[PDB]
């Protein structure tokens, strides 16, 4: 099996996220972070800072790696090799397009049942800031047939 790069970019504050709601293609209906696949000729860390300029307007100085989740659905036949990225602080206000709708959420109203299912594991990794490698099995959007979380010092 082969995989394509990802990325997945979320803006976290000290009280409250930033999630978008998708609204077409991959995980529509859901909430999640920004992102999408790495380019050729960009590094993976620029391809989530474009990626986020594109998805909901935003600019970004300095990213920081969160994690590493390698995803795999039985029905698609590449893997999603996914780097994760945070940051605190952002220029602009994001903006609504015909891929999501972005809305801020406080730490204690996360819509994780709105959310792909993974980020109820690997969330509390990233609210501690804790770096890790993950993988899931999926089988369609709503079942973890597998997975695997494995904290580290360093990506």
């Amino acid at each position: 099996g082969t995989s394509r790069l990802y990325t997945l970019v979320l803006v976290l504050q000290p009280e409250r996220v930033l999630l978008g709601m998708k609204k077409r293609g991959f995980g529509a209906g859901r909430w999640n972070g920004f992102g999408g696949k790495v380019q050729e000729g960009e590094t993976i860390e620029d391809g989530a800072k474009r990626e986020l300029r594109e998805e909901s307007g935003l600019t970004v100085d300095t990213l920081h790696k969160v994690g590493q989740i390698m995803f795999e659905f039985v029905g698609e036949p590449e893997l999603m090799d996914v780097h994760i990225f945070c940051t605190d602080s952002v220029q602009g206000t994001p903006v609504e397009s015909d891929e999501m709708r972005p809305q801020w959420f406080q730490l204690d109203q996360i819509p994780f049942t709105d959310m792909w299912p993974d980020d109820s594991y690997w969330f509390p990794l990233l609210l501690q800031k804790k770096k890790f490698h993950g993988y899931f099995r999926f089988q369609g959007p709503n079942t973890i047939l597998d997975y695997t979380l494995r904290e580290v010092d360093k990506l």
